[PDB]
């Protein structure tokens, strides 16, 4: 069988753009290929919109002992408007599935919001052939942090994952390619907004 992805929780990034949450609890159904984030704006045609990105499963399975969480933003989003998220899940069998929608979510305009707390990324704890930590510190008004990383070799997008809970200081992001260099930043984050981003660290990890 297949079991849906949990709704997305929504937490604003910019004035065009938030953030998206979701879980994929355990289960011993069918495995889900890729996901795909989805939009519609509250009192417009009940239309959803798909953004271009199919987010692939990935590894490990699971990243908790409740399942496996995942991260996504959504921009080029109008201010001053309200939306509903929702995550499509195609399995192996090409079966498609949508979470239950998320709860309205009103995209405010940035202007007279308290500034959220920004990390100090100190360093990559170059910790394996295939992983690497994140080390951090501050100068909860905050919910967690958002962690950004890609290839340094590789404009584009970054990959996302939450980190929950303000006093995390620290996160292991696998899998990463072996012998390979990446670029790493961090905000903090609440359900109003995001904070700033934290210096942008570079780090490769561990040959054989």
């Amino acid at each position: 069988s297949t079991y849906p992805p949990t709704p997305p929780n929504v937490t604003r990034l910019s004035d065009e753009s938030v953030m998206l949450r979701w879980m994929v609890p355990r289960n011993d159904g069918l495995p889900i290929v890729i996901f795909k984030v989805q939009y519609r704006m509250v009192g417009k045609r009940k239309n959803w919109q798909t953004t271009n990105d199919n987010i692939p499963y990935g590894k490990p399975k699971w990243n908790s002992e409740l399942g496996k969480s995942f991260t996504a933003s959504v921009t080029d989003l109008k201010p001053q408007h309200t939306y509903r998220f929702r995550i499509l899940a195609v399995y192996s069998n090409n079966d498609n599935k949508e979470s239950n929608t998320s709860a309205k979510f009103y995209l405010q305009p940035g202007a007279a919001l308290d500034p959220m707390p920004v990390p100090e990324l100190l360093e990559i704890e170059e910790y394996s052939e295939t992983a690497v930590v994140l080390h951090w510190s501050l100068a909860h008004l905050i919910t967690g942090y958002y962690a950004y990383y890609r290839p340094s070799s590789s404009a584009g997008e970054y990959f996302k994952a939450t980190i929950e809970g303000a006093h995390a200081r620290s996160f292991k992001i696998a899998p990463l390619e072996t012998a390979t260099m990446y670029e790493f930043k961090l905000q903090s984050f609440s359900a109003a907004s995001a904070s700033e981003f934290s210096a942008l660290k570079q780090g490769r990890t561990q040959r054989p």
